[PDB]
């Protein structure tokens, strides 16, 4: 570690701790910058040389974390918990937590190598037909979205899960052991306990379960309605009206968003088509247009435009040359107050327009808290960061807003159109909830040891069936590692943030709509051009993590806790309508035939 990045001396009291924290944050910026820069260089250009460079950067970050962490423990370990300043307790409390820097050098290198190899495997995995091979994005993504052939969807689904999952399993087992070893030295029972601690709620898991109980009936009714719609097209052989839905038929590789099957489930087709994708294609929208349109919404609220450095630095399409990249969308803060970038393999699609807003929400957060000390440059909690762009996309997707940006003919304000819209939104928001909840339940079980390598897939599919009411379309066994075929698993990034964000975004939307002076139904609100809504949002963004999330939320929303009521209020009309329809159709809610799996196609797997 460079002499300039090593800690000096400070007194072993609160006053010295304040000076320690100030000096720590000054040095940390340079270390963060080199770390991010090397990660950017690899993720936008996957090579062996770029991977080695990223691994060296990770080692340097560990050296830094070790030096300052040991210093913090030397001076403050027995006293930091009694410090009067709560912001100071949070920062020193973080610095005393070494993580992977707790590992001996050999194991540090092993840990970094594993992360690199898992990332490489996930992003370079392909499905081969003789010589031509399909990638996840765009090839397999397009197939799951637009193919309605049971056999083709199966080939894509099985191909991907096999190609990504199988080689990942041995690496994931080793990562889990090393990660646990690291965090146990910091006093956590396991890595899952550390991840959960970010929410600073002693009742976090029970709070989540209470939230889910209120939401589950909405999912069960959506599920039943959708299952019936699928049965009408795939037939009694491939769809069991009392069983789980085959996992490959919902428009998405992980069945986590069902928006792609909207045309099959739309109750009133004679009304204007709310899926704006075909209109975007006809008009000739490109990635550039999508990002500029997203930017203009942010500026309409008097938030910050994207800086020159963003436009010059970002990767907004999958590169046309012979470059392999990480295609999963991401937003990047370089911690230099100047460089902020998005890397997205943008496709011309309505849901991708929502994803553009999502990523720009992360950037906007970075732009707003860039002048804070580096440790405060995060969301109030991870759920906040994930909610920002989604809140704005709720306004963008309204038929009225779509009309304003030229993507829809003036829509009527009638009950049929409302049901169509809310159903579309339910496919995107309600359908996701069970998946958002289950992923880290699986992962927490793995970190805790409740789920050993011998039950990885057994426990994955237990949760997928329990929550989502889906089943694998082909037989799986413990050689398969289907959890690993989801980006966030091999990329070691937590998932509960997304469940939190999907609830939180409706709380934000309600608060911002009220501030904007809007007086109608919540699902018809559009905050576009509301400088008052803008100012309220900006206060949250400029706060960073300087204050407990409960207090930030109280100031914005009037409540100091996550609450499902705004989501329920938003969806109320379609919730009632789906209940009524399922009752009339004589549906069974749930999947009592839990053991049911669909048969294989006759000519499996050829075609
Ligand atoms: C779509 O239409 C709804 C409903 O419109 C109402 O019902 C129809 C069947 C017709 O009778 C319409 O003539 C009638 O307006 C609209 O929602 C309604 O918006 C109005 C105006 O924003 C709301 O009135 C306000 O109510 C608050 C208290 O809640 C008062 O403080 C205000 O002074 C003001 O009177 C009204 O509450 C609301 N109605 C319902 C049932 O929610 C909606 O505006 C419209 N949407 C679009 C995009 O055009
Ligand atoms: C970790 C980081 O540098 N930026 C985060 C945003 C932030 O916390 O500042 C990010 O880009 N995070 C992205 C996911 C990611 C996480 C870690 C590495 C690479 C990608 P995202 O949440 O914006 C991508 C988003 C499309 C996503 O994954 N959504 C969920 C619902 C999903 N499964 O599709
Ligand atoms: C992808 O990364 C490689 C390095 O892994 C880059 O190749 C280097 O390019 C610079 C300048 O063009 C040369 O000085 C090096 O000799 C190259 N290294 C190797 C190992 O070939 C490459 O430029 C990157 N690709 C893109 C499009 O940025
Ligand atoms: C796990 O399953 C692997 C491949 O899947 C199997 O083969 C196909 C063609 C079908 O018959 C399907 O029903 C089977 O699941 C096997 O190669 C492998 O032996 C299995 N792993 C273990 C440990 O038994
Ligand atoms: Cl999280
Ligand atoms: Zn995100």
């Amino acid at each position: 570690l460079d002499p300039g990045l090593q800690p000096g001396q400070f007194s072993a009291d609160e006053a010295g701790a304040q000076l320690f924290a100030q000096s720590y944050q000054s040095s940390a910026e340079q270390v963060l910058f080199q770390s991010v820069a090397a990660s950017w260089a690899h993720d936008t250009n996957i090579t062996a040389e770029n991977a080695r460079r990223q691994e060296e950067a990770a080692l340097l970050s560990q050296e830094f974390a070790e030096a300052w962490g040991q210093k913090a423990k030397e001076l403050y370990e027995p006293i930091w918990q009694q410090f009067t300043d709560p912001q100071l307790r949070r920062i020193i409390g973080a610095v005393r937590t070494l993580g992977s820097a707790n590992l001996p050098l050999a194991k540090r290198q092993q840990y970094n190598a594993l992360l690199s190899q898992m990332s490489r495997i996930y992003s370079t995995a392909k499905v081969c037909l003789t010589a031509t091979c399909w990638s996840l994005d765009p090839d397999l993504t397009n197939i799951l979205a637009s193919s309605r052939s049971y056999a083709m969807l199966l080939f894509a689904w099985e191909g991907w899960h096999n190609a990504a999952g199988i080689p990942l399993k041995p690496l994931y087992e080793d990562f889990t052991a090393l990660s646990n070893e690291a965090y146990k030295q910091d006093g956590f029972t396991d890595t899952g306990a550390y991840w959960r601690s970010w929410y600073n709620s002693p009742t976090f898991e029970d709070d989540l379960e209470h939230l889910y109980q209120q939401l589950e009936p909405l999912y069960l009714n959506l599920h039943a309605f959708v299952r019936r719609a699928l049965h009408r097209r795939y037939g009694d052989r491939y769809i069991n009206l009392r069983g789980p839905i085959p996992a490959h038929l919902l428009g998405d590789m992980w069945a986590q968003s069902w928006e792609n099957i909207y045309d099959m489930v739309v109750p009133f087709p004679d009304k204007p088509n709310l899926d704006v994708t075909s209109t975007m294609l006809q008009q000739g929208w490109q990635a550039t247009h999508m990002f500029r349109v997203a930017e203009e919404f942010f500026t309409s609220l008097e938030l910050s435009p994207m800086p020159p450095e963003f436009w010059e630095g970002s990767m907004l399409e999958k590169p046309a040359d012979g470059r392999e990249v990480v295609c999963h969308a991401s937003a990047w803060d370089f911690y230099n107050r100047k460089d902020f970038r998005i890397k997205q393999c943008t496709r011309v699609t309505m849901d991708q327009l929502s994803t553009v807003h999502h990523e720009m929400g992360h950037i906007q957060y970075y732009l707003q808290y860039k002048d804070l000390p580096v440790s405060l440059r995060r969301g109030a909690n991870p759920g906040f960061h994930e909610a920002i762009g989604d809140v704005l996309a709720l306004s963008v997707s309204t038929p009225e807003h779509l009309h304003k940006i030229g993507l829809l003919d003036r829509v009527t304000n009638d009950t049929e159109s409302d049901i169509n819209y809310l159903l579309k939104m339910a496919l995107e928001k309600i359908a996701f909830l069970p998946f958002g909840y289950l992923v880290d339940q699986w992962r927490w079980g793995v970190f805790s040891g409740r789920t050993p390598p011998s039950r990885y897939n057994f426990d994955w599919w237990y949760l997928r069936t329990k929550y989502q009411g889906i089943c694998p379309p082909v037989t799986r066994n413990e050689t398969h590692f289907d959890a690993g075929a989801k980006f966030h698993v091999p990329n070691v990034t937590p998932y509960i943030r997304y469940f939190v964000s999907f609830v939180l975004q409706f709380q934000f939307h309600e608060a911002l709509c009220k501030e904007a002076g809007y007086e109608g139904p919540l699902h018809q609100c559009d905050i576009y051009r509301s400088t008052k809504a803008g100012a309220k949002l900006r206060k949250v963004l400029r706060a960073g993590s300087s204050r407990p999330w409960q207090e930030v939320l109280k100031d914005m929303v009037g409540l100091d806790a996550l609450d499902a009521q705004p989501l329920l209020k938003y969806f109320q009309l379609v919730t009632q309508w789906l209940q009524e329809q399922n009752q009339q159709n004589g549906e069974v809610l749930g999947w009592p035939e839990y053991q049911w799996h669909p048969p294989l196609p006759d000519n499996y797997p050829e075609g």
